[PDB]
């Protein structure tokens, strides 16, 4: 039965955060439902939603398209991943600011088409008249972390990346209040299905276990 | 003043980064270029002079290449916290305990690869898991295991990734392992590569690993 299927797209690195918990609870509440999961970048999720290849997309930025709509789930703090012997690691307990990083070799990611996660990272530098002088782009966050640990530079990464711990890799807090990164759930620009409204309530439940406080105008409910 | 090193991505969770870092610090005049690539690509790149050393998990013999086994890394089973296999002591389980589970193999790139190696270890003992799905890379398998979708066989160094309600269970079969090799051109005798060998030896000595006679020495 094609009607009893829900297909979900997601950026791969979100598996380091709350997404697996959400999927686990969703499956527990829906043993009847065939749930299919597809890794894809935020840009690619738009075309997949428009074409009906997926029904909801977990992404890391807003890319405006009239066929799609979205809800901001939350913002994650950014950390600076450094080698433990880097001078910046002496500020591990308290943190650093974006302006401390301008002359460092920074590893951006992913390498998938623009805009992507790295676009916002470069924007927050520009927003404050900061011009990083040494940038390299790598394939994905786990490669960036391994390179940092090998001595290749530093990288700005979501806080949930701390699920990965490597010898002599250290995560330093980034103190600028706008040094954060968004998580969105995107769907077709139409009324959500029963199954998608059910996914929204699963997210609400997981976020409540995590102690987050939701605004009034957050995830929409079904109306008459 | 430039050495080029190729490596399979999974090795970033183990000792390779600290090896490269110690090597880097001992050679301030040398440029280190690191390239993520599979074993097939490493072999051809070595032959053509595009990389100088390759780190991988597969040894197919080639007359133009010399490979040295660094160590055998243990395999483990990634399972969800409440899984019955996660109830079986601080001892472990055997491969034959896994045959009726949904197993997540990876990567989905061209073979030979880690999935064919895993399936070979099963077939080596007349075990034929029927509930198999192939995914892109290790993080996808782990995330799906944490989501409750199945189990996955992974290298021990994968424990660098820790996810909510994901547990790693030891395997008891002696051949439940995955090797790590360094590959160079069979001709090779560069001082920079001999020094790379020295660095591997130092770190392994500190870990207390590999002590066969003339291992990377001459
Ligand atoms: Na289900």
């Amino acid at each position: 039965s094609v009607e009893k299927t829900i297909r979900i797209g997601f950026v791969g690195s979100l598996l380091f955060g709350l997404l697996p918990r959400i999927i686990h609870l969703y499956r527990q509440a829906h043993p009847n439902l065939r749930i299919e999961l597809y890794e894809m970048g935020t840009k690619a999720q738009t075309e997949a939603l428009k074409e009906g290849r997926i029904d909801a997309g977990f992404g890391r930025l807003k890319i405006s398209d009239p066929a799609i709509k979205r809800t901001l789930l939350r913002n994650e703090r950014l950390m600076v991943a450094v080698h433990a012997s880097h001078p910046l690691n002496q500020m591990k307990d308290k943190g650093v600011h974006l302006n401390d990083l301008i002359d460092e070799k920074i590893l951006l990611y992913p390498s998938s088409p623009k805009p992507n996660f790295s676009t916002h990272v470069m924007n927050i530098f520009s927003d404050h008249g900061l011009e990083p002088t040494k940038i390299n782009e790598v394939r994905e966050v786990q490669l960036a972390l391994g390179l940092v640990a090998a001595g290749e530079g530093i990288s700005l990464v979501p806080a949930s990346t701390q699920s990965i711990q490597l010898f002599n890799l250290s995560y330093v807090p980034l103190l600028d209040p706008d040094a954060i990164t968004p998580i969105y759930i995107a769907v077709r620009n139409m009324e959500e299905s029963t199954y998608i409204y059910s996914l929204y309530e699963t997210i609400r439940q997981i976020y409540a276990y995590e102690g987050f406080t939701e605004p009034p105008n957050w995830l929409e409910h079904h109306h008459h």
